[PDB]
C-alpha cells in the first residue's frame, strides 16, 4: 500500500479539530471523567489538538509548546483505572462516529489510542 502518515490519512487538521471538539464535549459529559478534568476545558483541548497532530505525523506542534509528551508520567497526577481508561476510550468512539470519522484509518488510530490509554492506566480499579 501506498505510505501516508495516520494523520493525513484520516484528514489531517480538520478531521483532528472537529474530533477533539467532539470529545471534549463527551468528556464534559462524563461522569467518570468530568471530575478529574478542569472545569474549564479550553487548554485540554488546545493541547490535545496539538498532541493528536503530532501523534498522527503530523508536525510536532505539542512538543514545540510543551516539551516532550512524556504523557504517561503526566497523567500520573491522576487516577487513571480501567475503568476511566473505558471511559476515555468510549468518549473518543463516540466523538469519532459524531463526526462521522469511520474506516480502517479510523480504526488505526483508534487502536494506537487504545494502546496509550492502557499506558496511562495507573491504578487498579474500584471493586464493591
Ligand atoms: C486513559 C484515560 C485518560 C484519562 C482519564 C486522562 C485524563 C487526563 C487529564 C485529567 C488530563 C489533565 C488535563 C489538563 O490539565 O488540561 C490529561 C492531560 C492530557 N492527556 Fe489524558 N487522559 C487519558 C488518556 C489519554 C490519552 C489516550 C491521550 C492521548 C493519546 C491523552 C493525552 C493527553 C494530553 C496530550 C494531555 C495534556 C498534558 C499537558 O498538560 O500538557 N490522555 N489527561
Amino acid at each position: 500500500e501506498q505510505w501516508q502518515t495516520l494523520y493525513e490519512a484520516i484528514g489531517g487538521e480538520e478531521t483532528v479539530a472537529k474530533l477533539v471538539e467532539a470529545f471534549y464535549r463527551r468528556v464534559a459529559a462524563h461522569p467518570d471523567l468530568r471530575p478529574i478534568f478542569p472545569d474549564d476545558l479550553t487548554e485540554t483541548a488546545h493541547k490535545q489538538k496539538q498532541f493528536l497532530t503530532q501523534y498522527l505525523g503530523g508536525p510536532p506542534l505539542y512538543t514545540a509548546e510543551h516539551g516532550h509528551p512524556m504523557l504517561r508520567a503526566r497523567h500520573l497526577r491522576f487516577e487513571i483505572t480501567p475503568k476511566r481508561a473505558e471511559a476515555w476510550l468510549a468518549c473518543m468512539r463516540a466523538a469519532m462516529d459524531e463526526i462521522g470519522l469511520s474506516g480502517p484509518a479510523r480504526e488505526q488510530f483508534y487502536h494506537r489510542l487504545v494502546l496509550t490509554a492502557h499506558h496511562m492506566v495507573n491504578t487498579p480499579d474500584h471493586l464493591d
